[PDB]
């Protein structure tokens, strides 16, 4: 259960990116805050409250992504808060899968770091197509030449992978500070402290430089599962945020990608954040419990669609961008028969590289058209954006281009 959902204002998803202990999960708890003075609709979340996992508390980084909720006077927002270390790489990338913008944080004390370049162009892949600069530690950093040395690393940083480098907003700030100060007075008000106020210029940019998204909800119900689990007394929940389409409870969906066949069954609820929707709508990012389904039967990857909407596809043609050596891309090329991983949106399954009848070999680099068949059926279509990861790197960056089967 819980409360109903009110839509007043228009809904954008954000959510924050960038290099290992650099502070999203520490601004994302300042967000709350802050907004929270004007807002009493808005409930708080602390470092802690986001960073739950005994997992998390055992590594001492986010390993899962975190969903919060917080309005402007604007707009309201979802926010997913991703892992910066390189072994969630996967984790960030389906919380970027459900961003229409992200707030790529950098610490003015390290600068840019290699999570930072990978970020940014995964973001890109998966289809982020706008993003805001969180300057934070500037607490830590006294003198304002480096300031100006790191905002213009992030500016070229952000050039090199086709964002507006030039453009973008970069708040400068401290998330730390502006978090203690809620908490010593929580109803910090603009005006009040400057830490604090430097959270609604970034809170500002976000309203104005990120636009409300043309959405389709006139195009059939496709909403890629980021997450279940299974709520106690109520039974299995799909997660994610719904690309195209409404959901209304009573309505069937079939369950499509990964397996042999898919699935229909009956959607039981629609839920987004702790409230109850009648009706969820492209754009919103929605808990979906779903009929007679153990959460051994719906994953991450597979979207949820309006039956007969779509069908899975194995094997297709790509254009392709292997990174260099530079980029943190592989040393040595790679031949036919390379078996990395693909990812699309929220999934993610091995592929067998296929080269033309006359290509012997591809480089850290090229550009290359193959041929990738898949180990499992997915959900595809052409000129969706998607990137290969292998050994623990990006290899690559490809379109794709003709399905084949
Ligand atoms: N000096 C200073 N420390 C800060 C600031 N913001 C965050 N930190 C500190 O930096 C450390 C990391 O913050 P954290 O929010 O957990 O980083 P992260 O980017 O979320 N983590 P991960 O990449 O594992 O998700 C914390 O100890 C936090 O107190 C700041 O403005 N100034
Ligand atoms: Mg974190």
């Amino acid at each position: 259960a819980k409360g109903e959902f009110i839509r007043t204002k228009p809904h954008v998803n954000v959510g924050t990116i960038g290099h290992v202990d650099h502070g999203k999960t520490t601004l994302t708890a300042a967000l709350t805050f802050v907004t929270a003075a004007e807002n009493p609709n808005v409930e708080v979340k602390d470092y802690g409250d986001i960073d739950k996992a005994p997992e998390e508390r055992a590594r001492g980084i986010t390993i899962n992504t975190a969903h919060v909720e917080y309005e402007t006077a604007k707009r309201h927002y979802s926010h997913v808060d991703c892992p910066g270390h390189a072994d969630y790489i996967k984790n960030m990338i389906t919380g970027a899968a459900q961003m229409d913008g992200a707030i790529l944080v950098v610490s003015a004390a390290d600068g840019p770091m290699p999570q930072t370049r990978e970020h940014i162009l995964l973001a890109r892949q998966v289809g982020v197509p706008y993003i805001v600069v969180f300057m934070n530690k500037v607490d830590m950093v006294d003198d304002p030449e480096l300031l100006d040395l790191v905002e213009m690393e992030v500016r070229d940083l952000l050039n090199q992978y086709e964002f507006p480098g030039d453009e973008v907003p970069v708040i400068r700030g401290s998330a730390l500070l502006a978090l203690e100060e809620m908490h010593k007075n929580p109803k910090t008000k603009r005006g009040e402290n400057e830490w604090v106020d430097k959270i609604w210029e970034l809170l500002d940019a976000i309203d104005e430089y990120i636009p409300t998204p043309v959405r389709d909800v006139d195009k059939p119900f496709l909403m890629p599962v980021e997450d279940v689990f299974t709520i106690t007394g109520r039974g299995t929940v799909a997660t994610g945020r719904i690309e195209r389409g409404k959901v209304k409870v009573g309505d069937e969906v079939e369950i499509v990608g990964l397996a042999p066949e898919t699935r229909k069954t009956v959607v039981t609820g629609v839920e987004m954040h702790r409230k109850t929707l009648q009706e969820g709508i492209a754009g919103d990012n929605v808990g979906l419990l779903l009929r007679g389904v153990s959460r051994e039967e719906v994953e991450r990857g597979q979207v949820l669609a309006k039956p007969g909407s779509i069908t899975p596809h194995t094997k297709f043609e790509a254009s392709v961008y292997v990174l260099k050596k530079e980029e943190g891309g592989r040393h040595t090329g790679f031949f036919s028969g390379y078996r990395p991983q693909f990812y699309f949106r929220t999934t993610d399954v091995t592929g067998v590289v296929r080269l033309p009848q006359g290509v012997e070999m591809v480089m850290p680099g090229d550009n290359v058209t193959f041929t990738v068949e898949l180990i499992k059926p997915v959900a595809l279509e052409e000129g969706l954006r998607f990137a290969i990861r292998e050994g623990g790197r990006t290899v690559g960056a490809g379109v794709v281009t003709k399905i084949l089967e």
